[PDB]
């Protein structure tokens, strides 16, 4: 079995809800993001054999996103490309399969990872086609049906959180208390230049002037338990969930080459990381499988980030798992840094890899999503 | 490493546009054919490790379609699935992919395929969300946007087809003939019960009764060679392609399960094929690949599925790798049968399998979708 | 001051919702209707002094539907005309205002009357402009919202139909009879060729073909009691109104020339009737003081035209003022024979005065709509 | 024939396209200003006989938008009310339509005049009901079609205007030299107090804080000719029409009170102004009309007010005319104050009036919209 490893990881900056990359579809994070992976590998766009990136948001983002940005990045235009959805699972997922592809023996080189822009989801109108015959009907946000609400139970993804606070017992305060330090945590990384090798800036051309976005632009400097414990609930009346202990609605492209260690040596790259095992192989179980898998505990683990969808589900997570709060989201997380559902997995990884770069920690662990069958987790060790 | 064969292979009918499926969202046909290849197959839901279903007109479906889809068919929720989009080529490159994770050691069991509800898809308003300002703007068919659209060269895929029909001179005429031969040979496909092994019957409750579809719809029974010539061109002035020599716009979901060769032998289950290679591993090389992987050459095949999006691109396919027209879509192909996009790869694969064992042959061929990074392919030998 | 008169009365058949008048725009059918009435009444396009016309549904129409329709029709350019809106009341309010202006002074020759499309109504956007933001919306149904909702109360116009039925103790049965009664009498009236006189043919270009639409669609023949006490409520749960004893929505436009007695006498007309008082000069208030303006009794009224927009109403009205049912829609009513909502006034002012030319009837009373503010009537006598 | 007066004349600010009335429903404007109207007028609610107003974009805003606006002032429920569309013509035909009717002897006191939000019209989607089948479509911007959309031409009337600018021969300078002068007589105007009584505050309450708007917002203070010269062509290339010498699109009610002038001594109410003649009784034959009907000449004339639709419409009207431009719009025209299209007959009718009875101008004429049959134009007297 082919070993696998990380050859470069990259992100655009999270961009907020209507804001600074309102104006860049997915499809061009993703190839601004893609053009920059292949560079920082010292590899060239031919040595790539396969595009595997994840979107959630596809509607009317015309065939084949994945294949949009390949192109648009500069990628020999026969490379085979593949949009993956699994809502929140998808940007991680797609590393996985393409550890998957290249230890089944068919691919050396894949570009993996997700992209999304939230702030450009369409609205529909689902009978238009045949008509609505009478009667007011639903014109129905696409971000809203196809990324965040629950099919089954029928009721937003915010709704499973507030379960979750009721059922582990966390409160509204604990909650707060673990945003407020997501903040803080956020807030030093950027001041102190944390992110600053894994960002690729995006260059948006006006008829008039360029605007360069190179910082994540979702944090709250300055943020304090006051201003959080005022907040409104989000969800529902009385709820514990906040938009301040929620990440938020946010555009980001986030990509890896993948490679197996034989073309790495091949090709003179100097990998990041190897990709030592993942969830495909308590309701916590694929990461505590994926962890077993590695022959690892948590205990071991050197760094982790663990997505911050909502604090209450972060918070259930950590204490089932009894991880080290100082291991975990060293740079903050998603309620400071944002939710680009797509692109999510994929960043979080990214994030990963540099701080254990940077920080010179062996271990490393992904993960995010909860609930059966939708946990997707990676274990990384670092190249000497 | 592992042999990965074909346990069971189900579709639904194909229904035409607007007609005897538009009530019944691609989930749902997704669920029947699931629940259906499952018992097919003789296995439990729960030996089924994980679910990879194409899909490419998502917008509006709600999150992870391959998940509801998956769950609506009784499958243990905890089983992870997820939605994969190639457009033409999504169902069959979920096979591939499912034999590609086998090969890694990471399942045994895989439910593959696709779904789609062409009949159902939306209109988009884009700029709904922060504006439009001023000034009319476009009102869009999501199914053209994301399905049938080229969004390097904007044109319809129709356009591709002239190019090539222009390029090969593959004429008005000869066109025309190969898709009476497609409708004849479906026409008696159908009333001869060749589908009947393959074909899971959908229920419609309406209001009052329940409706049973179990039968192809798109076919064009008594078609005739003047009929054909009296349409006319419907991509581009005195153009060739028509209404009758492509396909429809159409709704279906094909279904199969993909397991390791041992561990069908450990469920007891007898296979209805081994899958020998695949595209993933002139213009028309993934195909010409694949077939040089299995160590076989045209001739050697003993049948042939090879889409039919549109003759012209079919005819130049058969053309170029020289097949013997006689093992071509003996049961029919698109032009009669329908082309529902996210399904269609898995449609013809399910057709292919059932068709080898009802002739006792040998040696098969899948093949769809035209043009470099495109092409997907899989090589069947039937099981002993 | 001048006396007023009605020089010709024109109406085009009544079209179903989605049936036979779908393909012809409101200001199609009212062109066609003037260029007809203009012809009748024996006058040249020049002679007119001004232009208007009801339209409720004006969503989209462009600018001025009664300015369309007039330059349409081949009136001269020149020839000012107003769209007017009062919902229900707005094509006989336009006949009023005609008159009044007459009597100012202002003209001698004005085209009044109303139109309307019902079936091709758009849907509305409201926030396509500025932005939705964020969450579903409504796809707001404009036929419904700007003709049929009652914007103080926000419910439907069935239910102010049922508070009526409620408050008056007029039972289902009682409704269904009036339903089943103006069923049969349109029926016979359609059969008697009652309406030739003053329905013009509509004709609509197909791609190949001409079609005339020349009938009334609306009404059901054959109607029974037994049919009518099977439907089942449509506005609340255990009521009386239905689809069977309720009008439909309904396509028209109704024309009349109406011009001062000194004009006609001028431009040799021979005048169908005179108009001697007007609603504009119990809660139905209106009706009544108009029929006191005029001299008058209900007792000495030949022939009264009474809208049906619902049943409960018109019995409401037929009570409160006791009217002899023999003389009431002789021809059929609304529910038989459709509810086009800018044109029901002019139409049924069309129908009234062609049927006292016929049946030789002196005096005549159109009136429709109900509550205070609302109620629109009009007093004519015939012409000798 | 009964003398007709103005008793009041009130306006709300013009608010610029999606800025200080984009919340505020053109029925809250239009109840604002009658509110206010009858209150100057010195009169009772119960005193108004009739409500008829100006309004063109009606496209969902509910049953009788002139009705609604009634109701919400405090107007009994039972008074009649009528909502007008003539485009251009709307406002200032309410006017002269309320004259008739008193004239006709049938009504007393007339709340008259007209209301827009250009800033909340809608998108349409056309097709809806019955469905678009297949292919992309327009989603129609309301405001366009309704408001400024040639219906027989097929063009914006921006080119109208650009055609009488090469018909009249009107270069880009002359047009920026007028757009100059309107700008700076606005901003004199404004700053001098000159519309301080004829304004009524609109008070915005939010969920969190009240904002009063109570000045016109669209003027651009300190305009200079280069300014305007820099601007580039709105409607074709090398067009002389830029948004610097067109009007904009705006939101505002204006109502005036309308009576007898019987009336108006029984209640002791002092009028404004007689109403002397008015365009219903070269291209520009309406106003010329309806001055030779007042038995007056333009020489006569102390002030005009000429709407600015496009400088060179107004300066097209001025030159046939013969207008001194010194009594042209004299505290400032549509292209410095706004074009809220409803309304804005109304509105110059309000600002010529108050004018007058600062500036003690006996003869007013106000004058709108160009070509055969849309002029508008009223004739005013200074009550003594």
């Amino acid at each position: 079995m082919k070993e696998v490893v990380i050859a470069s990881a990259v992100r655009t900056a999270i961009g907020s809800y209507g804001k600074s990359l309102k104006d860049v579809p997915a499809v061009d994070l993703g190839a601004t993001a893609i053009k920059e992976a292949v560079k920082k590998a010292g590899i060239k766009p031919e040595d790539v054999n396969e595009v595997i990136l994840g979107n959630v948001l596809q509607a009317g983002l015309g065939q084949n996103p994945a294949r949009q940005a390949s192109f648009k990045a500069g990628l020999p235009v026969e490379i085979p490309a593949m949009t993956i959805n699994k809502v929140c699972g998808s940007g991680l997922r797609t590393v996985s399969l393409a550890a998957q592809i290249i230890k089944a023996g068919d691919a050396d080189v894949i570009i993996a990872g997700g992209m999304e822009n939230m702030s450009r989801a369409p609205y529909l109108a689902n009978n238009a086609r045949w008509g609505y015959r009478m009667g007011n009907a639903k014109f129905v946000d696409e971000m809203i049906t196809d990324g965040l609400w629950d099919a089954f139970n029928d009721y937003h993804m915010g709704i499973t959180a507030e379960n979750i606070a009721e059922r582990w017992n966390i409160s509204r305060e604990e909650q707060d208390e673990f945003a407020l330090a997501s903040q803080k945590k956020a807030e030093e990384a950027i001041k102190s230049g944390q992110f600053k090798d894994e960002i690729v800036p995006v260059v948006i051309k006006g008829r008039k002037g360029e605007t360069v976005v190179d910082t994540d632009e979702h944090p709250r400097f300055g943020s304090t338990i006051e201003g959080l414990a005022k907040l409104k609930p989000a969800f529902k009346k009385d709820g514990t969930v906040t938009a301040g202990n929620a990440s938020g609605l946010n555009d980001c492209a986030a990509v890896l080459v993948i490679m197996s260690a034989e073309k790495a040596k091949e090709l003179g790259v100097k990998p990041l990381a190897k990709i030592v095992s993942y969830g495909s192989a308590g309701p916590f179980y694929a990461t505590k499988a994926a962890i077993e898998k590695a022959g690892w505990t948590v205990d071991e683990l050197d760094l982790i980030e663990s997505n911050e969808a909502f604090a209450a589900q972060s918070l259930a997570v950590a204490k089932d798992l009894k991880f080290d709060m100082n291991k975990v989201n060293v740079n903050g997380g998603a309620i400071a840094l944002g939710h680009p559902i797509g692109a999510s997995g994929a960043r979080i990884l990214v994030t990963l890899v540099h701080a254990m770069q940077k920080r010179d920690a062996k271990k490393g662990l992904a993960t995010l999503c909860i609930g059966g069958g939708q946990g997707t987790a990676i274990l990384l060790e670092k190249c000497l």
